[PDB]
DNA sequence: AGAATTGCGTTCCA
DNA sequence: TGGAACGCAATTCT
């Protein structure tokens, strides 16, 4: 019917954007039965035909992918935390507000270096698999676009190592305040067969690697990160929250805006 | 001084 | 319903 149709409809888009062929591709819908596993190009789609899913190994050139790998593990080595925010953040707070790496060598490194290039390959993604979501992301405030350098208000930073169960992305969950598909990029090293996401309600592992980008719902479907026995998992997640169009903006950090917050009223 | 706890606040779901 | 949770700390303990 429609359903093998519509993969070499996105293989053609896909292809020539990113300039690279994607062998065993593959496409479900989100009734039907997803794939156990997943390491070639993969597509999961509605009743619509909107793309839900969107699995593209190895976007990234390797140059590009190393270099961020090291300035990556270099920079976390010296923070305290296994997560970091660079953009804008509306958590807990009837605003959105500059987050607090932001000012620290992760955020600027993110914001400066890494964000103004990964843009481009958010570009080259959201063009093909989902037009009507970088529509929706250029509808936002100027400012978060300056802010963060990219399409994305805000990027989350997570650094993975092995034996690391306490981690968020490391317990089942959905990301509830999203309101567009998030894309989500890999680097550091680690094995085929670890660190994959898994939807748990769909029974589909994504064996991820690093140079690889991954565009799903984060909102609607359950997912959860394997853990990983050796090697350093380093994962970029560029997202949207609900917030970011609907809360204010004061041009600051959190707890400094809570007090603009006040004295607005 | 640590550490341990509490605080400000939004949103969800077992 | 009340703990838990993509923040981010100031207060209160040993
Ligand atoms: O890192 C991954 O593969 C998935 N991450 C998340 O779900 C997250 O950061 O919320
Ligand atoms: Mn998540």
């Amino acid at each position: 019917i429609n359903k093998k149709s519509l993969l070499q409809n996105l293989l053609s888009k896909c292809k020539t954007t990113f300039q690279q062929s994607f062998t065993n591709a593959n496409i479900t819908l989100k009734d039907e039965k997803w794939l156990k596993n997943v390491r070639t190009a993969y597509f999961v789609c509605d009743h619509d035909g909107s793309v839900e899913l969107a699995y593209l190994p190895n976007v990234l050139p390797k140059e590009l992918v190393e270099e961020f790998t090291e300035k990556f593990e270099s920079i976390q080595t010296g923070r305290k935390k296994d997560t970091g925010y660079s953009g804008i953040l509306d958590n807990s707070m009837p605003f959105n507000y500059v987050t607090a790496d932001l000012s620290q060598e992760l955020g600027q490194y993110l914001s400066e270096i890494v964000n103004p290039q990964i843009n481009y390959y958010i570009s080259k993604l959201l063009t093909c698999v989902s037009s009507r979501t970088i529509n929706y992301l250029v509808s936002l405030n100027d400012s978060y676009y300056a802010l963060n350098n990219c399409l994305y208000p805000s990027t989350a930073f997570n650094s993975l190592k092995p034996s690391n169960d306490g981690h968020r992305i490391r317990k089942p969950h959905k990301d509830n305040l999203d309101i567009t598909p998030s894309s989500l990029f890999y680097f550091g090293n680690f094995q085929n067969t670890e660190g994959y996401l898994e939807l748990t309600d769909k029974n589909c592992k994504v064996f991820v690697q690093p140079g690889d980008v991954l565009f799903f719902k984060g909102n609607e479907y359950k997912h959860v990160v394997a853990n990983i026995t050796s090697g350093w998992r380093i994962g970029l997640v560029y997202f949207a929250h609900k917030g970011s169009k609907t809360k204010p903006y004061y041009e600051d950090t959190q707890k400094n805006s809570l007090k603009i917050h006040k004295e607005t009223k």
